């Protein structure tokens, strides 16, 4: 009974009010397009993305993708509204550089240390916000992050985002087709999903970005990981990874869920590094790479107040 009313605001739009241009995707569900939204009256043109049955209807996808949109996090992808033609249209803001997994594989050779550590602050900022709304994303990966600008990235493709009650901090799952590679040990065993289980996936997400779009547990069938992690083995140290940057990812994989760091601590740990990225990421040609300043003595553990949230 003692819960907060979900006062989210869904919006309905017309298929005549969109001027769809190119085809972004053709997935095994629907299709995403490079649209453009020109509203009635207003002298505006907004770049948008457009999605397009057997047993249940698709709406659960958009229900969570609007409840979190009440206060606004700038690093969490948002839904503008929907169109109700015979074949319904889901309409979001356009993030022109695609997913981040295709940005660390295509632009792999021009990724500065600054660009990397920053994307890791943004993902923990947007992932801290989802925790503040008691929601568990359950699919934090490089592929579920889009590029608004090379500097501004946002978390997308919720899919399994589960809301939690006032006196609730756990989740019971029924299996499915969830990627075991990114899954925390509890999720695999007695199928528990908490905010701390998303931290393990954050550890894999950043590990992916440090290996420049590499395959976690490459050449490995998804059935041994259950006991392979029980023995103690984990993903091995990336090359550009100083012991500072790497030990964060290791501490995100501590079996006792309380030992993993909270996303507010991850924002702090990485924000420090983003002030001097040279000392933490060893990239061959660091300063000569590109993609489209101090004032104190013991400026070491110094963090700005915008990134301090206890
Ligand atoms: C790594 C992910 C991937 O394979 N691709 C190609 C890249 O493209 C896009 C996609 C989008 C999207 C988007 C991606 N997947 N779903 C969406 C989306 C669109 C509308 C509504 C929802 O949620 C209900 C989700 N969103 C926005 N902009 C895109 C731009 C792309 O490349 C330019 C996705």
């Amino acid at each position: 009974s003692g819960e907060a009313p979900n006062q989210a605001l869904l919006r309905i739009l017309k298929e005549t009010e969109f001027k769809k241009i190119k085809v972004l995707g053709s997935g095994a569900f629907g299709t995403v397009y490079k649209g453009l939204w020109i509203p009635e009256g207003e002298k505006v043109k907004i770049p948008v993305a457009i999605k397009e049955k057997a047993n249940k209807e698709i709406l659960d996808e958009a229900y969570v993708m609007a409840s979190v949109d009440n206060p606004g996090n700038p690093h969490v992808c948002r839904l503008l509204g929907i169109c109700l033609t015979s074949t319904v249209q889901l309409i979001t803001q356009l993030m022109p550089f695609g997913c981040l997994l295709d940005y660390v594989r295509e632009h792999k050779d021009n990724i500065g240390s600054q660009y990397l550590l920053n994307w890791c602050v943004q993902i923990a900022k947007g992932m801290n916000y989802l925790e503040d709304r008691r929601l568990v994303h359950r699919d934090l990966a490089a592929r579920n992050v889009l590029v608004k600008t090379p500097q501004h990235v946002k978390i997308t493709d919720f899919g399994l985002a589960k809301l939690l009650g006032a006196e609730e901090k756990e989740y019971h799952a029924e299996g499915g087709k969830v990627p075991i590679k990114w899954m925390a040990l509890e999720s695999i065993l007695h199928r528990i999903y908490t905010h701390q289980s998303d931290v393990w996936s954050y550890g894999v997400t950043v590990w992916e970005l440090m290996t420049f779009g590499s395959k976690p547990y490459d050449g490995i069938p998804a059935s041994e990981i259950s006991s392979i992690l029980e023995k103690g083995e984990r993903l091995p140290q990336p090359p550009i990874c100083t012991i500072d940057v790497y030990m964060i990812m290791v501490k995100c994989w501590m079996i006792d869920a309380d030992s993993r760091p909270k996303f507010r601590e991850l924002i702090i740990e990485f924000s420090k590094m983003a002030r001097d990225p040279q000392r933490y990421l060893v990239i061959q040609g660091d300063e000569r790479m590109h993609l489209p300043l101090m004032d104190e003595e013991d400026m070491d553990d110094v963090v700005d107040a915008d990134e301090y949230l206890i």
